[PDB]
């Protein structure tokens, strides 16, 4: 009965340390976290924000406020996945407050405007720097990959005691905007609205330079950007590339989704090596986000997960490839959507989470990763928890030990006073019961071992092997087994 327990993590608010990098809800978190552990809560996760802790300057490392933030989180018992921030919060759904990435980085940018994504129509997007100076020494002497690593390392380095005392067990290796391994293909701040397609946002100077020399390097130095593309808030059919049939299957088109979605592949590898040597030897699981892009998913095209940088369509699985990359890093994938049903998603979207769901985590486990997932939108009620509950164990309870396939976590958007009062908590409360198959809290189950040091470096085309053919997913139950009731 115990294999089945599955553990719950919740969010903690977006401002728990203040845009001014001070810790002020001591008060109010304390009692907050007490009404978690009164539910079973085995842990929290928690944004720590690049704007906030180098804010003053390169290497200027302010991490008293997380200090006292984590001080109080081992009070209360609970355990923590800190979450390597490295984008702005603003502008995507839910952000209320305002967290810029660090101001001298946007100052270069005033000099390099390259630094950032860049649309079609030249619009920079400032919410996190382009892949493309992962590796260019533009930062006062250091690259953007320096930059990550110098923090991570000044992290482990001031969060030592928090670490040896097995309060941190996850770090969620921040690889894009919103904490997402993607491009920025659905800006509400340059007018993207649902369900529009998105946009291709590799025009910044150095992924130009990236791919005239890729398509040069395969014979065809003329090749450009596909330019019938359309913009963010069309649909498939109104472009000659997204349409049934379109450009997106030429050799042309082909060569560019494959190079968009390596770059992003070639971009978690490096950070994750990175952050692996930082880790290495501590109890911690390394994890990444992947974006849930449910919309146009029941097209051929797939539109806006190509946009997003996911080269997934009906013959080509475009999460297991990143899933073979994660293999040698022993990184862990945090996916979104559980809460999600196809019956609550509007027919115009062309939306189907549960299927994606059922891919992402068929992925992962193919190649032997550890599972964990998020819900995507706000949800108190039965429905979506007995939906997550799905999810958790898609074949039931095992009686017997544990089932064939189950979540290696899951984490609750997000923590406030609304969770932990009324009804919303009385439902809560009996959801974690339910991921713990009705057992008590364990704070020892899931131990970590020593992080061990990722194994050899594999190259694009090893990693695309995963690719084909496509698999279908495990069957998963349509109803859980251990409802709330
Ligand atoms: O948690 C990742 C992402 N999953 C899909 C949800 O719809 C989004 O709201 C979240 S992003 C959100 O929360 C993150 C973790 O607290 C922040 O890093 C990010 O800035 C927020 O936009
Ligand atoms: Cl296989």
């Amino acid at each position: 009965v115990k294999g089945n327990y599955v553990q719950v993590y919740v969010m903690l608010p977006l401002d728990a340390v203040s845009v001014n990098n001070r810790f002020e809800k001591g008060d109010e978190l304390r009692a907050q976290l007490r009404k978690l552990v009164e539910a079973g809560v085995d842990g929290v996760m928690v944004d720590v924000w690049w704007g906030l802790v180098e804010g003053k300057g390169p290497k200027a490392y302010d991490w008293s406020a997380y200090k006292q933030l984590f001080e109080l989180v081992q009070k209360a018992g609970l355990k923590l996945q800190a979450i390597m921030s490295f984008h702005q919060c603003g502008g995507n759904v839910g952000d209320a407050v305002n967290i810029p990435i660090p101001q001298w980085v946007r100052d270069v940018g005033t000099r390099d405007p390259d630094i950032f994504y860049t649309d079609g129509h030249g619009t920079r997007n400032i919410e996190y720097l382009t892949l493309g100076v992962d590796n260019q020494p533009l930062f006062h002497g250091r690259s953007a990959v320096q930059m990550y690593a110098d923090y991570m390392t000044s992290f482990r380095e001031n969060m030592k005691e928090f670490l040896d005392a097995g309060v941190i067990v996850d770090i969620e290796v921040g690889l894009g905007p919103a904490g997402e391994m993607r491009y920025p293909s659905y800006p509400q701040s340059h007018g993207w609205s649902f369900p529009g397609i998105g946009e291709f946002i590799c025009y910044d100077k150095y992924l130009q330079a990236d791919f005239k020399a890729a398509a040069a390097a395969v014979g065809h130095p003329e090749w450009e950007f596909p330019n019938d593309v359309g913009q963010y808030n069309d649909t498939p059919e109104r472009t000659q590339f997204f349409r049934d049939n379109g450009t997106y299957l030429s050799e042309k088109g082909r060569f560019f989704l494959a190079w968009y979605s390596n770059n992003l592949i070639k971009h978690g590898d490096r950070i994750l090596d990175e952050a692996n040597k930082v880790f290495l030897g501590y109890k911690v699981q390394l994890a990444i986000k992947i974006s849930g892009i449910h919309w146009w998913y029941k097209v051929p095209s797939h539109a806006a997960e190509l946009t997003a940088g996911y080269y997934n369509l009906h013959d080509r699985d475009g999460y297991r490839t990143i899933a073979r990359m994660l293999k040698r890093h022993r990184a862990s994938i945090n996916f979104t959507c559980a809460e999600m049903r196809d019956s609550e998603q509007s027919s115009q979207a062309m939306s189907a989470p549960e299927e994606l769901v059922q891919q992402v985590l068929s992925a992962g486990w193919r190649e032997g990763l550890n599972v964990a997932c998020e819900n995507a939108l706000p949800r108190y009620d039965p429905t979506a928890y007995n939906t997550i509950l799905r999810n958790a164990r898609p074949h039931g309870i095992n009686q017997s030990g544990p089932p064939e396939h189950k979540l290696f976590g899951f984490t609750y958007l997000r923590l406030s006073n609304q969770l932990v009062e009324g009804q919303n908590y009385v439902n809560f409360k009996t959801f974690v019961d339910r991921m713990h198959a009705n057992l008590p809290r364990d704070p020892y189950v899931d131990p970590m071992a020593p992080l061990p040091r990722s194994g050899p470096e594999i190259s694009i085309e090893m990693i695309l092997q995963a690719a084909q053919p496509k698999l279908q997913p495990f069957p998963f139950q349509e109803h859980t087994d251990l409802p709330v009731g």
